């Protein structure tokens, strides 16, 4: 039983995000969740009920006010379904994070565990929903050098290009972590970062000593009723200039054969993924290869949709779609294998998903253009789609173009 | 009126037989799985002459001249005519229809811009039955004159790289040593192909036959579909060869780019005539087997707007982007400067209109003959990245879909 209150803040638009970050500052050190899905910002505080999957997928724990329960881990998706069905959870927004290694675990691909949970789902104790200067309450500058270690990355890209030329796989996203000098101030980074971006969703969370914040450029998946959508963005140029340099870069992208190829190969794989969980004949491209503006960078983007088959649910669709093809590679299983052989730090949540599940929707945003901090590390991370035609130098520059989406706006 | 219903392997042979038995008679043959249609004679017809200056309507009662300010409106008038309404109509649309509909100036050829015919008799071949309704291979050298075509391609590449337009189909006509036996060529060529539609028409001393690899348009009720194919490799080797060429096609950046450029234009074309938000890609860039060649193919669909009919959709979609170019009007003008023989029906459409459809097949992989010329024709979509030698070879791969099956 939660009490609710509605407040009209007589606030100008300019003050809406400043007010949201100011609330977040008041949350201090408490566990919390922030999700932007226009026209709303959803803020959760504390933990009423949580599902926790540990880093190697061997232990599932359900926690609520009756205590901890261990659940069987025969399928993480079944644990998720059990969570969502629970009396503590039905009819409440659930805030979730899914780590990169959830994929290897679901697919029976051996992997070296990182430190972060594979999956968590949380119902918060308190919530604030901001919309157009109204609020509903439910209650009971860093300098970072993105050029550094750029040499070792070019080598990783070389290896990938060489492995693609040998036929091992067709596309792989190779990424790099940039260790940061200190922990960051989440509220301020959210404020400055967000105004410098135009993401499909924004998020921030703090849970069990781990935090992340980011400006998600695309959906892994959205399900509303029986309709499932995925939004592959792939093929990039900067937009770090005048409207003229940007338009020239847009033009240079829409017609560059290499980028078009990398885009369309990814879209075809997304179609194939949806066809696995959808009614025959229902999978269509609703928007084909249009340019999407994302702060420092612009990308070719497509929207693909289908109707879920009678025997499939949103967790089946999620398991197939995860991680985004555009953040992993083609064929997906081969690219996942390659990422674990080429990359030398755990991705953790990078290239994973942030979830908001509610009455009408299962919403899953791709974790890119994000910052991560825990007891051991504080970092940003960005990657690039590598294909046969890729060259190490362009791909290093491309990772810098993407890092410029967040790195300038990291605040202490 | 059904007259006879007499109970597949014998269908082609029978069609050939009609064509032979009743030569000197106008005949229209159309394949749309699971049926073949054959029309004979002429109960009513609309004829648009080669420069689009005269529309003639003919029925039994005689001949009429109709106002020809809009060819589409003439076609609509024919379709609502009391002698036509409720009957299947067999049609053809020449390349220069587009120029005319678009108010682009053109040099007229010899063939009609548009004909629509209601036959006097019809045979329908469906599920082991025919239903009757009533009131030597010639050797062709496809290498000859390739140097002239390569200069044509080089000129288009030059114009594209100057920014004059993005894509154009440059084609070449191959004059044949003799007239061909249409019904035998139909039989022999059909067996060697897997087209989306087949046709053979004979009308007013002109004949054309072919194995259409894609639809310009199909309208069924309010749903409009178009089927751009673009991006080609041979399928003329062993299955190992052919599967390797299919994989090479799916990953060749030049082919994928020329394909997606075309698909995006087809989307834009459908958006011009469909309900906002209804236009989708039902099939994105899958390989389509077409005899000597395999192609990247997409299927694009939409719901017609309340104020648009199938003729509005046809005039936007014609000729196929994949047989003309991008932007379409600029490409049409380029074709008219670059090519030196009239396309006539090449890159045009064959139509079948009935109770449950407006179907329009793209005219490629076809042979043509009249009182003056006997020829086959094939082209290639040229973009900034094209190589004249490759495009020449591609035309020869395409021509191999019909040239080996030309029967005298
Ligand atoms: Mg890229
Ligand atoms: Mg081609």
């Amino acid at each position: 039983m939660k009490i609710s209150e509605f407040l009209h803040l007589a606030l100008p638009e300019e003050q809406w995000l400043p007010t949201i970050s100011g609330v977040l500052r008041q949350f201090a050190e408490e566990e919390c969740y922030v999700y932007e899905r226009p026209p709303c910002w959803y803020l959760g505080k504390g933990c009423q009920a949580r599902l926790h999957i540990n880093a190697d997928g061997t232990q599932a724990t359900f926690i609520d006010d009756a205590g901890e329960q261990k659940w069987a881990v025969d399928s993480i998706a079944d644990c998720a379904r059990r969570f969502m069905a629970h009396p503590q959870v039905k009819g409440r927004r659930v805030y979730g994070q899914v780590g990169f290694n959830f994929a290897a675990h679901a697919r029976g691909i051996a992997f070296n565990a990182g430190e972060w949970p594979l999956l968590t789902l949380t119902v918060p104790r308190e919530e604030l929903i901001f919309e157009k200067g109204n609020v509903t309450v439910y209650a009971d500058p860093l300098a970072v050098d993105t050029a550094l270690n750029g040499e070792a990355y070019k080598q990783q890209v070389a290896r990938a290009v060489a492995e693609i030329r040998r036929g091992e796989y067709v596309k792989v996203i190779v990424s790099r972590a940039i260790p940061l000098p200190s922990r960051i101030d989440m509220p301020a980074t959210l404020l400055y970062g967000r105004q410098a971006n135009t993401p499909v969703r924004s998020f921030m969370f703090r849970q069990e000593g781990r935090e992340a914040l980011g400006f998600s450029p695309e959906l892994v998946m959205s399900v509303t009723g029986n309709k499932v959508v995925t939004e592959p963005l792939a093929g990039t140029r900067d937009r770090m200039g005048n409207p003229e340099h940007n338009k020239a870069k847009e033009a240079e992208l829409l017609h560059d054969s290499k980028e078009v190829l990398e885009h369309i190969l990814s879209v075809k794989e997304a179609i194939a993924e949806l066809e696995a969980v959808c009614l025959p004949g229902s999978v269509v491209v609703e928007d084909l290869m249009s340019v999407r503006q994302r702060g420092s960078v612009q990308h070719l983007g497509s929207g693909v949709s289908g109707q879920l088959a009678e025997n499939k649910d949103a967790w089946d669709a999620f398991t197939v779609l995860f991680p985004s093809i555009t953040a992993s590679g083609i064929p997906k299983n081969a690219a996942l294998n390659a990422i674990m052989q080429i990359e030398k730090t755990p991705r953790e949540l990078y290239s994973g998903a942030i979830l908001l599940l509610d009455d009408t929707r299962f919403d899953a945003a791709l974790v890119l253009r994000s910052v991560f901090q825990d007891s051991q590390r504080c970092w940003i991370q960005a990657g690039a789609g590598i294909i046969a035609q890729s060259t190490p130098e362009r791909e290093l520059t491309e990772t810098r173009e993407k890092l410029a989406s967040i790195a300038p706006y990291l605040m202490v």
